[PDB]
Order: C-alpha cells, then sequence, then structure tokens
DNA sequence: ATTATGACGCT
DNA sequence: AGCGTCAT
C-alpha cells in the first residue's frame, strides 16, 4: 500500500544511435544516403559479414550476421560500406571517433553511462528538477513532442502512423496533473521534452539521428527505446508496465535473451514478463539465485534499481581477431606476427587515449581459442601493461601464451590457434 | 567461416 | 586470477 515503493524515483533515458555505422558511412558518402545499405567487414568469404542494416534494407530481410553474397539474394540493390582494414584486420576507428562525437553531446545535458559503441543511458532526475522549477506549473504542450510515442496510448475510444501517435500523446498530456511537481508521470514527460532537445542535438551537430527510451530505469528505457525506431523516442510510465509485461516474451528483456532466460521459461513454465508477478520473491531466488530471483521479483513489476554510472569512457581497450578454419595459426612465426599486428594496433588506441583522457592501463589480458574448442576463449593470462610499446606486449603475450603449444616441434603450434586476443585493462590516472 | 569487441558475474 | 554469460 502507501510503504509499496513503485521504483518511480529516477526519470532514466536510453540513446541508442539507428544503424550506427551505417549512418557513419552515409554521412561520409552521400550516394548512400536514403538507400538500402550495410556495413561489412571483410569481403573474400561469402561478400564479407553485415554488422549493420540500414532501415529500408531491413525492409528486404537484411540483418546482422548475414553474408553479404545472401543478403544481395534478398536485395539485389543493397549497397555495402567496408570497414577499413589495417595491419591485416577489422580497423575500428572510425566508429569510435563518431561514437565519441555523439557521447560528448549527451554529457551536456547530463552525466552518461556509456553503454556500448552507439548507446549511452542518462540520470535526468534532477535536470528535469530543474526545468519543473523552471516551468512553474505550466502545461506541456504537443509541440515539445515531436517524435514522442506514449506507450499503451491511445486506449478507448484513426489509421496513419503520425495521427495514432498524435492521438496516444494528446491522451497522456490531458491526463497530466501538472500541478503536482512530484508527479512521476510529469516527471518523465519533462525528461522526454529534454530527450528531444539532446536528440536534435545530436542530429543538428552530427548529422546522426538516434532513437530513445524514457522511463524510471535502465531496463524500461532500452526496452521503451526499441518500441519505435528508428528516429523516435517512447515513454513507458510505470502505469504502461502490466499491460507492456503481459504479452512481453521474456527473453524480450536485457540480461534474459541466453541460459538464464531460457531456463525461467522452462522451470516456471512461463512465457511473458507478466507471468512473473505471480511467484514469490523467495520462489525466485530459489530458483535463480538470491541476486537474479531479487532482480527478476522487481523487474517483473516495472522496478530496477542499477545505477547510471558516470562512466562516458570504456573501461577495456581491446584488439581481437578470428582465423577461422584453414587460415588458423600453425607456426609460432605466424602466431608472432599477428600478436604484433594485434599489438601495434593496441598501442596506437592506448596511445591516443592517454593523451585523450589522462589514464594508463595497466593490466594486459591474453585470450586465444585453439582449434576445435567451441568457447569465446579456450584461455585466458594476464601480465603486467608496463609501457605503451607494441613489441614490449606482443612479447609479453606470446611469454604468457607459448606453453600452450603442444607440438615438440619448435616450430610448429599446435593445435593451431583460431583466435588471438589482447585487452588493456585496469586503467590508473596519469 | 558470423566477427569484433565490451561489460560484468562467479568462484 | 581465470572462466562463463550476455550483448550485438
Ligand atoms: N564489430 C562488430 N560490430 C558490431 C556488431 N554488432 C553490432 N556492431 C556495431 C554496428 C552497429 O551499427 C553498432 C551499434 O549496435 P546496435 O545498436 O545493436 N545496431 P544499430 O545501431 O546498427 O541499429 P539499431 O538502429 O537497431 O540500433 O555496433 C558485431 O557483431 N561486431
Ligand atoms: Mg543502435
Ligand atoms: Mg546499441
Amino acid at each position: 500500500g502507501p510503504h509499496m515503493a513503485t521504483g518511480q524515483d529516477r526519470v532514466v533515458a536510453l540513446v541508442d544511435m539507428d544503424c550506427f555505422f551505417v549512418q557513419v558511412e552515409q554521412r561520409q558518402n552521400p550516394h548512400l544516403r536514403n538507400k538500402p545499405c550495410a556495413v561489412v567487414q571483410y569481403k573474400s568469404w561469402k561478400g564479407g559479414g553485415i554488422i549493420a542494416v540500414s532501415y529500408e534494407a531491413r525492409a528486404f530481410g537484411v540483418t546482422r550476421s548475414m553474408w553479404a553474397d545472401d543478403a544481395k539474394k534478398l536485395c539485389p540493390d543493397l549497397l555495402l560500406a567496408q570497414v577499413r582494414e589495417s595491419r591485416g584486420k577489422a580497423n575500428l576507428t572510425k566508429y569510435r571517433e563518431a561514437s565519441v562525437e555523439v557521447m560528448e553531446i549527451m554529457s551536456r545535458f547530463a552525466v552518461i553511462e556509456r553503454a556500448s559503441i552507439d548507446e549511452a543511458y542518462v540520470d535526468l532526475t534532477s535536470a528535469v528538477q530543474e526545468r519543473l522549477q523552471k516551468l512553474q506549473g505550466q502545461p506541456i504542450s504537443a509541440d515539445l513532442l515531436p517524435s514522442t510515442y506514449i506507450e499503451g496510448l491511445p486506449q478507448g475510444p484513426t489509421v496513419q502512423k503520425e495521427g495514432m501517435r498524435k492521438q496516444g500523446l494528446f491522451q497522456w498530456l490531458d491526463s497530466l496533473q501538472i500541478d503536482n511537481l512530484t508527479s512521476p508521470d510529469l516527471q518523465l514527460t519533462v525528461g522526454a521534452v529534454i530527450v528531444e532537445e539532446m536528440r536534435a542535438a545530436i542530429e543538428r551537430e552530427t548529422g546522426f539521428q538516434c532513437s530513445a527510451g524514457i522511463s524510471h530505469n535502465k531496463v524500461l528505457a532500452k526496452l521503451a527505446c526499441g518500441l519505435n525506431k528508428p528516429n523516435r523516442q517512447t515513454l513507458v510510465s510505470h502505469g504502461s508496465v502490466p499491460q507492456l509485461f503481459s504479452q512481453m516474451p521474456i527473453r524480450k528483456i536485457r540480461s534474459l535473451g541466453g541460459k538464464l532466460g531460457a531456463s525461467v521459461i522452462e522451470i516456471l513454465g512461463i512465457e511473458y514478463m507478466g507471468e512473473l508477478t505471480q511467484f514469490t520473491e523467495s520462489q525466485l531466488q530459489s530458483h535463480f539465485g538470491e541476486k537474479n530471483g531479487s532482480w527478476l521479483y522487481a523487474m517483473c513489476r516495472g522496478i530496477e534499481h542499477d545505477p547510471v554510472k558516470p562512466r562516458q569512457l570504456p573501461k577495456t581497450i581491446g584488439c581481437s581477431k578470428n582465423f577461422p578454419g584453414k587460415t588458423a595459426l600453425a607456426t609460432r612465426e605466424q602466431v608472432q606476427w599477428w600478436l604484433l599486428q594485434l599489438a601495434q594496433e593496441l598501442e596506437e588506441r592506448l596511445t591516443k587515449d592517454r593523451n585523450d583522457n589522462d589514464r594508463v592501463a595497466t593490466q594486459l589480458v591474453v585470450s586465444i581459442r585453439v582449434q576445435g574448442d567451441k568457447r569465446l576463449s579456450s584461455l585466458r593470462r594476464c601480465c603486467a601493461l608496463t609501457r605503451y610499446d607494441a613489441h614490449k606486449m606482443s612479447h609479453d603475450a606470446f611469454t604468457v601464451i607459448k606453453n600452450c603449444n603442444t607440438s615438440g616441434i619448435q616450430t610448429e603450434w599446435s593445435p593451431p590457434l583460431t583466435m588471438l586476443f589482447l585487452c588493456a585493462t585496469k586503467f590508473s590516472a596519469s
């Protein structure tokens, strides 16, 4: 009743760039704009692997993880941009720099948590409080929310998408009690106004479009963001959660798309997030552990406490390359040359990171996969990272992995290596 | 022969 | 510390 916390204390937004790498390539090459197009890495094997897809190309069924040759079967006029190759490997520097452009604009409005190359969480609670003081009890015009959807509306007592969007927004705004500056729905609405401004600033200053979700926590903001991509933002209120979750497959919630979500489904015999409400917190903890159980008990009621971390920069800087099937490394000189290529890219990125961000990595993590191991990493070893020198880190990485070589022969490497991965971690201010 | 990362939990 | 999970 009056003591049951409802998880409405914060206003959190999630901003995700639409088909990000495609937009980066379309900005650079206007010939790609407003076309079915995709970004690929490599080319020789099946045309390259697609990692990003414009919405025009998605209409033909083109997806991430497709081979370009197969995508061209679905969409013969598909345009393709390839990721840069440097030192024999894909080099994603252009997209990391574009990401910094967007993150620096977002940081003007609030402290952000960089959650990936193309998305950031924003804690707008304080900014909403400020804007509410400025508004002085003045209602919010629909003109301030020109690209906002209100999830669950319109309801009750009408054919095009924009018309539907505007009907829902009108219902929401008419139901608002703009007197109470502590009303969570009002706070969400003001948060959406601010996110409209942030998205306008990103597009004006970078050319990139994005979508966003606004809700009371990170998981609902992320879910909301997905509901109306591209180039739109969605407000998911606390009140919208029961209907939203009543048909929402468990796997759609971030962190439940893998084995844990499958076990929720199988152990409990349920399909949708809303069905979780019928179990006690202790029941969920008994099946899925204390932390997972408490998190599920709260999440299915729309409640989640994970804070928006003040972290604009990635925590690690890493370099990896697969060597599939027959290109796997089977000689000591091969392993050395590729460790050096990866180490040279890492040294470049680390040096730029130190200059930009006033920090130094102190630990080097070396991960490999061996032929016939279905795991991501077959072996992980750390060593000290004391200087930004590629020859040094590649020799150290070799020193920490060389005992994996089964070959009694010193020239060969067996079993051959199907993946090398160098990761700089444990940053300290410098 | 999806690939290249990044975050984070577990023990 | 090293491994597993999840994301995409
Ligand atoms: N190297 C690599 N990059 C990837 C991979 N998957 C995604 N990316 C890169 C390419 C993506 O552009 C970028 C952001 O990932 P999203 O936000 O999940 N997809 P997007 O922004 O394209 O479309 P949406 O409008 O649905 O948000 O990450 C991958 O497996 N490997
Ligand atoms: Mg995106
Ligand atoms: Mg994203």
